[PDB]
């Protein structure tokens, strides 16, 4: 009945959704493993592909849509030379200091050519999977994912994202990113930044020339590590430690946005990565595990909402790893969309969150 009890009931509702998601993920993993084995046996530019087990499912914060999954296939590419396309770090061109020589447009790696060959090979090899009902969805223009359609008998879509892996040092645009020093610490930050980084094809949608061939940085591996190692204490949420409500707040906020986006197409510009980025900042601002005690679920959720509303008001939400990349810039999301979302969030906040019941 009370506000705090109603919020705990929403988490119970999300917990019940996880059984169907876990069962679908088992079917997805069977297909994905089968396909990866085929691509690893075939001789091609992609023989080295491996699954990167990242994203919301592997972070344990996939809260809905058991019929939709994303998987990332990483491919190590030695001797990558990056060129900033946007000097904020939002987009890069890939050049080389070559196994990928067939995909070059001049000196620039063509995502279009590379993805075309990736898709062609996936389609050939998926046709050889005989004991699962799986096909490749017809290509959609503007969608770089290669989408598998699995029938189990119900349809599950799996977006396969090709990611390049670079073992070089992280780009200079990330120099002041990952501001975890007061929370996870400087040794953790040093260790995380020695890991590879990833490049994911994404069209910049602007004054062209090399529109089509741009890539965005991806730190999905780092983000998974943070989600699963999120406490100032090493034992946070372990069997010999204390539970916190950090992930619960993320799930509630993701669900709030999902429910709002379902009702209002004015909110198309917003996505769950905005919520994830916001909570990364909130975990940096409030680093103590005691600031995320389970008994403070309601007040922690409310401070996350307040922080998100302030990001909307100031049209500023910096990418956690790329500080000059403003996800809420006027250029990327118009002012009226932010004011619309601010109005909806404030309504939910002051009226007991009726949209959770939808
Ligand atoms: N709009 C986006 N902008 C930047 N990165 C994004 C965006 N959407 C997804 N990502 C990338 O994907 C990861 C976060 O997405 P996630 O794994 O939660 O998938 P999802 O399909 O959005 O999840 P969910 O179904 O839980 O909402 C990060 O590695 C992030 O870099
Ligand atoms: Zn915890």
């Amino acid at each position: 009945g009370t506000g705090p009890d109603k919020l705990k009931k929403v988490l119970d509702k999300l917990r019940l959704k996880r059984k169907d998601i876990s069962e679908a993920a088992e079917t997805v993993n069977k297909v994905v493993e089968r396909l990866l084995r085929r691509m690893q046996k075939r001789e091609s530019e992609f023989k080295g592909v491996e699954q990167l087990n990242t994203g919301s499912y592997y972070e344990h914060v996939k809260i809905s849509a058991p019929n939709e999954f994303d998987v990332m296939f990483k491919l190590e590419v030695p001797r990558i030379e990056l060129q900033e396309y946007y000097e904020t770090g939002a987009f890069y061109l890939v050049k080389f200091k070559n196994p990928l020589s067939h995909f070059l447009e001049g000196e620039v790696l063509s995502a279009t050519k590379m993805l075309s060959k990736f898709r062609k090979i996936i389609k050939e090899e998926v046709k050889e999977i005989k004991d699962i009902d799986v096909s490749v969805e017809k290509e959609k223009p503007g969608s770089p994912a290669v989408t598998l359609l699995i029938r189990n008998p119900e349809e599950i879509s799996v977006d396969i994202i090709l990611a390049l892996e670079s073992k070089g040092s992280w780009p200079i645009s990330t120099k002041e990113g990952l501001p975890i020093q007061g929370w996870l610490g400087t040794k953790v930050r040093t260790n995380l930044r020695r890991e590879p980084f990833y490049l994911v094809p994404k069209n910049a949608k602007d004054g062209n020339s090399f529109q089509g061939e741009t890539w965005r940085l991806s730190f999905s591996h780092t983000e998974k590590y943070i989600l699963n190692n999120h406490g100032i204490e090493k034992t946070c949420c372990e069997s010999s430690g204390a539970k916190c409500c950090r992930k619960e707040c993320l799930k509630l906020m993701k669900y709030l946005l999902e429910q709002l986006k379902k009702e209002f197409q004015e909110l198309d510009a917003f996505c769950s990565y905005h919520v994830k980025t916001a909570i990364f900042h909130m975990w940096t601002q409030d680093p103590q595990d005691s600031q995320w005690d389970p008994r403070n679920l309601s007040s922690c959720f409310d401070k996350l909402l307040a922080f998100f509303l302030e990001c909307l008001r100031t049209e500023k939400l910096d990418h956690y790893f790329i500080p000059k990349f403003n996800l809420f810039s006027q250029e990327l999301i118009d002012r009226k969309s932010k004011e619309f979302l601010s109005k909806k969030i404030e309504y939910e906040r002051n009226n007991g969150f009726p949209i959770f019941d939808k």
